């Protein structure tokens, strides 16, 4: 009735992971009922929210604008900038701030829509206020993986600002010049939920 | 072998070893017409395509099934190293001597993603005199040290893993013994490609 005891399944996301608040709220949560049992699964967005739907979960870390989210619970948590992954050989690598432009000629090293979705379409746009569409080269299931793939020099990408601690040797991290490309997350949960357990982590979680 | 077609497949752990972006880079300076294709997937998934044909080469971990109609080149042996939280009390040690551990909670990965990863820190512990207490199983080891930092346990990952750099978090080389993250290179014996063969060349020199 307390949710100092029970079980709770918290899903997330591998990039969200990289987001101190996920760690850092886990962290608080087991600090402050440590008698609670957490069940940690990773996942995609749209692999979590058919959890949460089925019942297997009980709160998930994702990225918002995912099909269906107008059922669950959505809780915006603070923003990440969107900086550039490029390696230390890049030319762009000489300048503090990249505006995009300069980079128009170069392969992205993006990743499927369906799991970046606000990671996703803030590097369109962030293109599009540059004046131009990003030129794929690959697609990596594991956005974190892209800054290997920056190391082989296949080309550039943009990641969350949090995934600036993967320090892969050749490989810088720029932010964006005249403009504020971010990162959204989001914790969700089933509507109606009563849980005490889940009650004390959104608890940790907002505020 | 400098037209057609290559498929590079390998781990995302494994992606952090020096030998891949290192071999990917050099093949592709030497031969910029031939079309690299580059897929990410743990060991049973990209052995399985190989065998298929989805696939032409893969950096994978030991221990998958078969390794039958497949050529299998060892290429490097790493240590493992211990991460832990910097709160964690055991964080204080220069070097770590495994039996220190052997009350905490371990994140892993599930034995079928890690193979020979996992038996080697299963292998470590029992050395060190116990079985682990595999916290929670996660698939990615970049999702495990994000985990440390939520002091929700104790790792071991390979010493190439320091990359991460994770807030909240410390590696530390095991002291009294030597458990060891295998990397290797599976191709199809008998494939006479000749993008194939030059990349192999990259990899072995």
């Amino acid at each position: 009735a307390r949710g100092e005891s029970g079980v709770l399944r918290v899903g997330f996301t591998a990039s969200a992971a990289f987001n101190s608040v996920v760690p850092g709220a886990i962290r608080t949560f087991k600090r402050a009922y440590p008698d609670v049992r957490l069940q940690l699964e990773e996942g995609n967005t749209t692999q979590l929210a058919d959890e949460l739907n089925e019942g297997s979960l009980d709160v998930a870390f994702l990225r918002p604008g995912f099909t269906g989210n107008e059922r669950f619970q959505l809780r915006l948590l603070s923003e990440e900038p969107m900086v550039i992954v490029l390696a230390e050989t890049h030319p762009a690598a000489a300048c503090k701030q990249i505006a995009l432009s300069i980079l128009k000629d170069e392969f992205f090293l993006l990743f499927p829509r369906e799991i970046g979705l606000s990671l996703y379409d803030a590097v369109i746009k962030a293109c599009g206020k540059a004046g131009f569409e990003p030129k794929i080269g690959q697609l990596v299931p594991q956005i974190s993986s892209v800054i290997n793939l920056v190391s082989a020099e296949m080309g550039v990408s943009m990641v969350p600002d949090s995934m600036r601690q993967v320090n892969v040797k050749g490989v810088v991290y720029r932010p964006v010049a005249d403009q504020m490309p971010v990162a959204k997350l989001a914790l969700a949960y089933r509507r109606g939920d009563t849980s005490p357990t889940l009650r004390n982590f959104i608890l940790k979680v907002t505020g």
